C-alpha cells in the first residue's frame, strides 16, 4: 500500500469518465488501502472539458489520489500505466450505419494499441469499455503483440451485473443474495445470459436460481431478451446510454481481477479465447471466470446443454461478423 | 450493520444526483458494513429519467444497496429516512437574476420542509447542498421546527475541499498531508477560507501552512479569491456546475458527521449558529467543526486576528442579505 497504482481512463471526458474517475480516486477499483495515480485522456476538443475533470478531483481532495495527469497525448497517458480502462469512442447516435460505429471506434484502438504496448508498463492489465467492446479489444490485442494475450480484456460485466439485478428484482431479494449468473459470449443482443449454474441464498441453504424462480419459460425467454435489450432501455429511459452502471461494473471488473475472486462466485469477463468450451480461439469471448494472483482463470468443468451450446456458437458467429467488419474498415 | 439505513437525496435526476447515488450505494456515505436504501426525489418533468437511474441502480448489482424508491411525491421520498441530502433546485443560468434563482430554489425549501418535518424518521440528519445553500438550509430550518436545530447542515466541505486542493497544489504535496483549513460563513464568494490554523505533514513533523508557504501576500489575496471564484472557474472549462466533487463532498459531510471525525482534525459544516465566534445566532453558518457520536461540536478556542473577524463579520452580512432576499420571495 505505500506504492501508488497508475490507472489510465481513455475517454475521460466523457459521461462513463466522469461517473469514472472519482469511484478510482476513492479506492473502489483497487481497495480502500492502495493509493492511485490517475491518467485521462480524452481528444483536442473535449481539453477544456478534460481540465474541468481534473480541477474537480483536485477538489475533492481524495486522500488516495497521488497525481492526476489529464491529456490529449496518447504517450503521455499511456506512460507507466499499470491498469488501463478504454472508454474512449463514439456511441452510436440515430443515423449512424453499423458501418461508421465501428469504423470510427476501431481505429481508436488500432491506434492506441501502438502507445500502450510502447509506454505501459510490462504486466498493465487492460479492459476495454468502449463499443463494440470485444471487437475493440480483440483489434487492440492484435495490434499490441507484445502485450501478453492474458492481459487484455473487455467488459460484460454490467450484463453480468445487469442479470443479477433481474434475478433480485424477480425474486424480490436482495442482490447480495445472487451470484454466479454467466454471460457468454459478445457485448450485445446475441449474448447468453445463464442462469443455469446461478444460486441463491435462502434461509433454507443455497438454491439453483432455476428452483427459486419455478418459471423455465421466463428465464428462457423475457430474462434473456430483457438483459440483451437493457442498454437500449436505458437509453430509452435517460436518453442517453450507461454510464453510473457501467462506471461501477468497470471497478468491479478490475477489482475482482486484481484482488480475487470471492471463494465460491465466479463472474464474466471478455477474454481472449483459448478453445475452452469449443468457442474458436482467438476471439475476446465472456465467460465465466475465478481470479486469483491478478489472473483469470476459466471456470471449467460446467455442464453445457444443447440449447446453450447453441447460443454459445450463435454469438461466436456474431463476433465473426464483427471482427470482419472491423477488419474491413481498416484495410 | 445488520439494519439498513433510509437515505434520501432530492434532485436525484439531475447532475449531482447522478454523481451521488452511485457513492451512497457503494457504501462511501455511511461506510462498507453499512446497508442502504435511497429514496431519490425529482419532479414530474424528470419522471422517465429518474426511473432511468433506478434501472442503472438495479443494473449495477450493489451489495450494500437494499432498495430503491424513485419518485416524484414528496411524501412517499420523505418517509422513514434517516438522512436527507437537498440537492433538489434550479442552478443559476445566464439571463436569471438573484431575485429569480432565490425565489424558485427558496420555495423548494418552504415546500418540503413540512414533506421532511411530517415524514423522515425522527433523528434524521439533514444536509442541503442546493445553492444558495445556506439560505436554502435556513428556510427549512424555519419551516420544519420540530426537526431538532442541531440536524439542519448545508454543505461547505467543498469549499474545505477546494482549499485544501489548493494547498496541497501550491506545495505539491499530496491532500491526503494537509488538515484543518476552515470556511466561515456563506457557500459564496463571501467565504472566508482560513488558513491561520491548518497544518500539513511533512518528514519534520506537523508544521502550519503559512510557515511552509512563506508568501502571505498569496494566501491572503490570491488564494482566498481562488476559493472563492472556484465553483465559476469549475463552469467555465465544463459548461456545467461541480458535480463529482460536489457528491463526494457531501459524502465526506455525513460520513464524517455520522462516523465521528479522526482525532486531530476538524471540518467545515454550514450549521445552525448559536453565537460562537460572535456570529449572530440563528444563521446557518459555516464553522469549523468536529463530529462524534452523530453530532457537530463547533471548534471552541481558536484565535481570532482583526482581518478575520471582520471577514467573518462580512460573510454573516452577506447571509443576511440572502435571508432579506428570500423573505422577499416567500411572502
Ligand atoms: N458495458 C459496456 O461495455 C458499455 C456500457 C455503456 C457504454 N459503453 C460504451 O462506452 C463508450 C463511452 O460511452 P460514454 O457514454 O462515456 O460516451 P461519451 O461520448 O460521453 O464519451 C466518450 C469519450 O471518448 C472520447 N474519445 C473519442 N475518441 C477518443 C480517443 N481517440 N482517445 C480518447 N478519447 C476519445 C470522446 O471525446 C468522449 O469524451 C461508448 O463506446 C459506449 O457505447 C459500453
Ligand atoms: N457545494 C455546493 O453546495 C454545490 C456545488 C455544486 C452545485 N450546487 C447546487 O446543487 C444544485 C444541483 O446542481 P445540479 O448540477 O445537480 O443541477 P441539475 O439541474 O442537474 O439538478 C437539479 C435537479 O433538481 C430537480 N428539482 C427541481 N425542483 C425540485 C423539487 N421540488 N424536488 C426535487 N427535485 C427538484 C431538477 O429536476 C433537477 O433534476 C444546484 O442548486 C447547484 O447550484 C451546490
Ligand atoms: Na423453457
Ligand atoms: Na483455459
Ligand atoms: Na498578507
Ligand atoms: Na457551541
Amino acid at each position: 500500500a505505500k506504492e501508488p497504482v497508475r490507472v489510465l481512463v481513455t475517454g475521460a471526458a466523457g459521461q462513463i469518465g466522469y461517473a469514472l474517475v472519482p469511484m478510482i480516486a476513492r479506492g473502489i477499483m483497487l481497495g480502500a488501502d492502495q493509493p492511485v495515480i490517475l491518467h485521462m485522456l480524452d481528444i483536442p476538443p473535449a481539453a477544456e472539458a478534460l481540465n474541468g475533470v481534473k480541477m474537480e478531483l483536485i477538489d475533492a481532495a481524495f486522500p488516495l489520489l497521488k497525481g492526476v495527469v489529464a491529456t490529449t497525448d496518447a504517450v503521455e497517458g499511456c506512460t507507466g500505466v499499470n491498469v488501463a480502462v478504454m472508454v474512449g469512442g463514439f456511441p452510436r447516435k440515430e443515423g449512424m450505419e453499423r458501418k461508421d460505429v465501428m469504423s470510427k471506434n476501431v481505429s481508436i484502438y488500432k491506434s492506441q494499441a501502438a502507445a500502450l504496448e510502447k509506454h505501459a508498463a510490462p504486466n498493465c492489465k487492460v479492459l476495454v469499455v468502449a463499443n463494440p467492446a470485444n471487437t475493440n479489444a480483440l483489434i487492440l490485442k492484435e495490434f499490441a503483440p507484445s502485450i501478453p494475450e492474458k492481459n487484455i480484456s473487455c467488459l460484460t460485466r454490467l450484463d453480468h451485473n445487469r442479470a443479477l439485478g433481474q434475478i433480485s428484482e424477480r425474486l424480490s431479494v436482495p442482490v447480495s443474495d445472487v451470484k454466479n449468473v454467466i454471460i457468454w459470449g459478445n457485448h450485445s443482443s446475441s449474448q447468453y445470459p445463464d442462469v443455469n449454474h446461478a444460486k441463491v441464498q435462502t434461509s433454507s441453504g443455497e438454491k439453483p436460481v432455476r428452483e427459486l424462480v419455478k418459471d423455465d419459460a421466463w428465464l428462457d425467454g423475457e430474462f434473456i431478451s430483457t438483459v440483451q435489450q437493457r442498454g437500449a432501455a436505458i437509453i430509452k429511459a435517460r436518453k442517453l446510454s450507461s454510464a453510473l452502471s457501467a462506471a461501477s461494473s468497470a471497478c468491479d471488473h478490475i477489482r475482482d481481477w486484481v484482488l480475487g475472486t470471492p471463494e465460491g462466485t465466479f463472474v464474466s469477463m471478455g477474454v481472449y479465447s483459448d478453445g475452452s468450451y469449443s468457442v474458436p480461439s482467438g476471439l475476446i469471448y465472456s465467460f465465466p471466470v475465478t481470479c486469483r494472483n491478478g489472473d483469470w482463470s476459466i471456470v471449467q468443468g460446467l455442464p453445457i446443454d444443447e440449447v446453450s451450446r447453441k447460443k454459445m456458437d450463435l454469438t461466436a458467429e456474431e463476433l465473426k461478423e464483427e471482427k470482419d467488419l472491423a477488419y474491413s474498415c481498416l484495410s
